[PDB]
């Protein structure tokens, strides 16, 4: 089996996923590739996936990798907030923060941590990592990785550093980004794209797929149709190709 977050888990986080987020979260594919527009909730979904593992699979170890250390810092902070809030309603957990290392542990016990005879059962681990510091990415064995703004991460970093961390455990990867042309993120996206011909996806509908891959595509106004006009105003003062790529989530060049 492959464990995925329940409606109840989302509620306990005060998290109401959009339909696209819902689709990403329920997928059991070992390689999930999500091509989404700016401000659609990519980083949010990433943080939620990390929290689920820490609490729902005691002992799990994984990373979110972002392109730059500053982004990794930010998203590490966002995961910390969610973990600390959820630890409130889980008496049998104890959180250990190592902020200067962008490292976080969640210790699981066999009973409320406050109670007599509490046995530590498992320790979950999460870290924020950055593609601009590839020396930090070696030596690890992990259950999951999440690549945030993956299309800005060099392919070599995925192939040489990140993917090998998943081998022993047959761990999963979530690869999420606003697109940046026809680079490796585009190639990986196509491997999981079964949605047929779609505007903004070159050669969609005639692409070959792999069973371990599942792909998701939505422009910022498709994930968040409520505020379609807010996104569309940017159309009038942002160049066409840039608007189409950054909010449309189109693969351009
Ligand atoms: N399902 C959601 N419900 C409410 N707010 C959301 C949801 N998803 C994302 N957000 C909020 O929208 C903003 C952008 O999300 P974020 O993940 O940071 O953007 P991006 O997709 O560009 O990474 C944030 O303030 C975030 O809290
Ligand atoms: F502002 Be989002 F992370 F693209
Ligand atoms: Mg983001």
């Amino acid at each position: 089996k492959r464990l995925r977050p329940s409606d109840k888990f989302f509620e306990l986080l005060g998290y109401k996923p959009h339909h696209v987020q819902l689709a990403i979260h329920r997928s059991t594919a070992k390689r999930r590739v999500a091509c989404l527009g700016r401000q659609s909730g990519k980083s949010e979904a990433a943080s939620v996936e990390a929290v689920f593992e820490l609490f729902a699979r005691p002992g799990s170890q994984g990373w979110i990798i972002a392109p730059t250390y500053d982004q990794a810092e930010i998203i590490f902070g966002r995961v910390v907030e969610k973990v600390e809030r959820l630890a409130e309603v889980f008496p049998a957990t104890e959180v250990q923060l190592q902020r200067r290392r962008l490292r976080l542990l969640v210790h699981h016990y066999d009973r409320p941590v406050n109670a007599p005879g509490a046995k530590r059962v498992a320790t979950s681990e999460f870290r924020g990592k950055s593609a601009d510091r590839p020396d930090n990415l070696r030596g690890a064995t992990l259950d999951f990785v999440i690549l945030d703004e993956a299309a800005m991460i060099p392919f070599s970093v995925w192939s040489e550093a990140i993917e090998p961390t998943l081998s022993v455990r047959d761990g999963w990867a979530l690869i999420i980004s606003t697109p940046k042309g026809l680079n490796w993120f585009y190639e990986f996206f196509l491997m999981g794209w079964r949605g047929g011909l779609k505007e903004g996806i070159p050669n969609s509908g005639i692409n070959q797929t792999h069973p371990d891959f599942e792909s998701f595509h939505a422009a910022s106004w498709d994930v968040w149709p409520e505020r379609r006009e807010w996104y569309m105003e940017r159309r009038l003062y942002i160049p066409d190709l840039e608007f189409r790529q950054e909010y449309g989530a189109e693969f351009v060049s």
